[PDB]
């Protein structure tokens, strides 16, 4: 969506600039001058959408860590039942 | 960056009214030095993402490294059920 | 490489500019603009790029999630052994 607008977008620009040196005018460079913040608005928008998905990276953040986190609970707990059980076994 | 991003295009979009209302050479010259200045906006704000998705590539990391722990507590499990089962099953 | 190129391009457009408000003329407003196309050109590449790479983002957050799943298989797994330990040892 973006990217097929943006690359769009620059596709129009190339062919007004082709006009422009063929036929330089006023009013083909001020033409050109929309063109350029019309496009410069959709790199924009592009990137805001890129900065409101990059959120992600910090809830992956957050999700791995808690997962460590239980990862080393689980170990501590397993190493309690290897000596209970060793423990349990040698007994009888 | 977003904030001062879209303000950037806010202040080009009024020349650009003011270019296609009095066009004037000095008025293209400061729409192009008003571009040119957006454009070194957008590239600080794709620098500042670059530098940012460094953290994806270490979420990646400790993501592999934590599927290697589970990976390695599913084998002892597997063992103490086994041991469990079995001295249950000794008496 | 894209960062890199990406400041350089702006590097130029910046020289062109001050010739342009040194020397203005139509050949060099219409080589401004072209210097402008060729380094939104860029931007665009850039974001594609951003684009592409952020798909890692989507497998981290499945692997995460596949991740905590199995951390709760074990954490149910860890309980019932718990409680066979202790009632087979209470049980003698
Ligand atoms: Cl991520």
């Amino acid at each position: 969506s973006h990217m097929g607008d943006l690359k769009y977008s620059l596709e129009r620009l190339r062919e007004i600039l082709e006009r422009l040196e063929e036929n330089p005018s006023e009013k083909q460079i001020v033409e050109a001058i929309r063109a350029i913040v019309e496009n410069n608005a959709q790199i924009v928008e592009a990137i805001r959408a890129i900065v409101e998905n990059n959120a992600q990276i910090v809830e992956n953040n957050r999700a791995i860590i808690e997962a460590l986190e239980a990862i080393g609970g689980h170990n501590k707990i397993l190493e309690e039942m290897k000596k209970q059980l060793k423990d349990l076994k040698r007994s009888l």
